[PDB]
């Protein structure tokens, strides 16, 4: 996240970090006590057997008791299209379940279909490149706009400065009135541009078939 800033200590309890050996990667959603929601280039030409899953992280840098590590037992992906940048989601079921507690919680979906408004107020958030890579958990304030994006996306602007999500972000959500409206996906024009607007997975065009897996 660039021109962001940190998050108090588990504020966002979904919130996952996807590592390999022991290093930060990729973003991802607690959607279910066993399954996290994530981007699919996240995983694509990774071996998931190798992905650690860590749930309850605030500080990367830092031994935390509150996290719980878990294995991906199986993956779930709905055509993504890496050459139109298209259907950029991926399940992955985990080895075991999460204990619900203050430090991680499943977060809320929108209805299926739901669309959200030119100028709707939402949070991105991330361990991702700050311009080195964070330490702290960062999170930042964006607006959803519609010019430079397309109907399959949800994209984002900071105005005014340039702020964005960055290498790192990847697959983490955008929380809009409380629910989890975007998957990461892709930037334009490098990071925190002030031109091209951050472009999310449209979680609400997924919904139907995110229930068919988890329940
Ligand atoms: C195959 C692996 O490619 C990457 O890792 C990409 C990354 C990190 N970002 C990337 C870079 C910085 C921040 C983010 C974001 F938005 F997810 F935080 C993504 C990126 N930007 C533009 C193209 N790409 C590609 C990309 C390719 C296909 C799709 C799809 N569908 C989405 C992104
Ligand atoms: C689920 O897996 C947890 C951690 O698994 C570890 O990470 C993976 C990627 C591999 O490196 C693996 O060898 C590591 O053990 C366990 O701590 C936990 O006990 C598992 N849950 C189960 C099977 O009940
Ligand atoms: C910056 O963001 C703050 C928090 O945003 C609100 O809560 C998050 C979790 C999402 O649900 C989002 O839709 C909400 O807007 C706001 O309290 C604050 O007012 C924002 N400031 C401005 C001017 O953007
Ligand atoms: C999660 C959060 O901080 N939400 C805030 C809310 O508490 C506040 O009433 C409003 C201020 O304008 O902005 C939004």
């Amino acid at each position: 996240i660039v021109g962001g800033r940190r998050a108090r200590p588990h504020a966002w309890p979904f919130m996952v970090s996807l590592q390999l050996r022991g290093g930060h990667f990729c973003g991802a959603t607690l959607i279910a006590p066993n399954f996290v929601m994530s981007a699919a280039h996240c995983v694509a030409n990774v071996n998931v057997r190798a992905v650690r899953v860590v749930l309850g992280a605030h500080n990367l840098s830092r031994r935390e008791p509150t996290r719980q590590v878990f294995a991906v037992q199986r993956i779930f992906e709905n055509g993504y299209d890496p050459v139109n940048l298209l259907n950029d989601i991926v399940i992955l079921q985990l080895n075991g379940s999460a204990t619900i507690n203050a430090n991680v919680q499943v977060a809320q979906l929108p209805a299926q279909g739901r669309r959200l408004g030119n100028g709707v107020q939402c949070l991105a958030m991330g361990w991702g490149l700050l311009g080195g890579i964070a330490s702290v958990l960062q999170e930042l304030n964006v607006t959803v706009v519609t010019s430079l994006c397309r109907r399959s996306n949800v994209c984002t602007l900071v105005r005014g400065r340039q702020a964005g999500v960055c290498f790192g972000d990847s697959g983490s959500p955008l929380v809009c009135n409380g629910l989890i409206h975007g998957i990461a996906s892709f930037v334009r024009g490098g990071c925190a541009s002030g031109l091209y607007p951050d472009a999310f997975a449209p979680v609400a065009q997924f919904v139907n078939w995110i229930d068919s897996i988890i329940q």
